[PDB]
């Protein structure tokens, strides 16, 4: 019960919050998973791959430029804010709150989350395919050749941008082709991020799963090994161990008050 879960929440000195696509969808974010896993003639699973970027980097850039640009009109919801406010309060008490997420839209960052573990990278981060440098990039568009490009509708002509006119590395004497700093399909997670993650899960005394569940990716990598230690896990979704049904923007302000 919410009443018994708040008994744990008050005693909990290290809370791990696993945030799923649901936390992002509640803010009207095009989650390119399930029914909405489409951008024109293709599936998101067909565009987010090292082979797709190798054959057509311009098409993969048109798709990722679209995703960066849809965020302009998007705001952090009541769930994100409740999560950010919780970490601030408990922080002043010498207690820990950390957010583990595969959402690449930075709405936890805009909310005010500090202990944020983005296991799949960010839309607003680049990586040079040549020198390997990682950089923050919020520039709109990312490059002048992508001005007015990336429309989601099928049939839309391919921008057909030559590699030289695509996003390039601003490091002195590099000029290498940039790629978004996001984990693609068949790509491994950063071992540094997973080390940090496994460290969090090993030290926490309370674990929450929001906008996803322990039976679907990525919570299935983390929440069950937590439950196995006898640490309480509380699931929160639209569908000890707790379950709180409903939109996280409704249930989390109450739970994390
Ligand atoms: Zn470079």
């Amino acid at each position: 019960s919410m009443a018994d879960f708040r008994k744990f929440f008050a005693k909990a000195k290290h809370i791990v919050i696993i945030s799923g696509a649901g936390v992002s969808a509640e803010s009207g974010v095009p989650t390119f998973r399930g029914a909405g896993g489409y951008w024109r003639k293709w599936q998101a699973q067909d565009l987010a791959t090292p082979l797709a970027f190798a054959h057509n980097p311009s098409r993969v850039w048109e798709f990722y430029h679209y995703r960066r640009e849809v965020m302009g009109s998007k705001e952090t919801n009541a769930g994100h804010r409740a999560i950010a406010e919780c970490e601030t309060r408990l922080g002043k008490q010498g207690r820990r709150v950390v957010v583990i997420t595969q959402n690449i839209d930075e709405l936890h960052r805009k909310a005010g989350t500090k202990n944020l573990l983005e296991i799949h990278g960010s839309l607003f981060k680049t990586r040079c395919t040549s020198c390997g440098v990682v950089a923050e990039n919020y520039k709109s568009p990312i490059c002048p050749a992508l001005s007015g490009k990336g429309a989601p509708e099928p049939g839309t002509q391919d921008a057909s941008i030559p590699v030289e006119k695509l996003p390039r590395c601003e490091e002195a004497g590099c000029g290498g082709l940039l790629r978004p700093h996001v984990v693609w399909f068949g790509e491994n997670l950063d071992p540094a991020i997973l080390e940090e993650v496994d460290r969090e899960l090993a030290h926490c005394d309370l674990c929450l799963v929001v906008g996803t569940s322990s039976v679907v990716y990525p919570a299935a990598m983390f929440a069950p090994q937590v439950a196995a230690r006898g640490v309480p896990v509380a699931e929160f979704n639209t569908e000890f161990r707790f379950h709180f049904q409903g939109p996280c923007g409704t249930t989390l302000p109450e739970a994390l008050a």
